[PDB]
RNA sequence: GAUGGGGUUAGCGCAAGCGAAGCUCUUGAUCGAAGCCCCGGUAAACGGCGGCCGUAACUAUAACGGUCCUAAGGUAGCGA
């Protein structure tokens, strides 16, 4: 099962190359609470 | 042609010599323009239009950066 290398025809180190890529990117969490933490309408709704 | 330095000298002295005046060879003081230097301009005047090193999500490249040098570092376009 192939992943499409965003970076392509990859010639040198090919760790390095896919850690340089979507497939392991910078994921940050959408906590609530605090900065970052609001929502209109939840995962539920309003009652 | 300023001065200075001679040079033979009417001579005077008993004489080494001083060497009147004048004569006269020099010395170039001063006077003294253009140009040159110098200041600015001009490249459709003649001409000239850089190096070295480092750098980005594999690699590669380097928009970018450091530095040195220049009068300035080749712009548009075009390009084995
Ligand atoms: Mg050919």
């Amino acid at each position: 099962s192939r992943y499409q290398h965003t970076k392509g025809q990859i010639k040198d180190n090919a760790i390095e190359a896919l850690l340089h890529d979507p497939l392991f990117r910078q994921r940050v969490e959408k906590n609530k609470k605090g900065k970052g933490s609001y929502m209109r309408k939840g995962k539920h709704g309003n009652r």
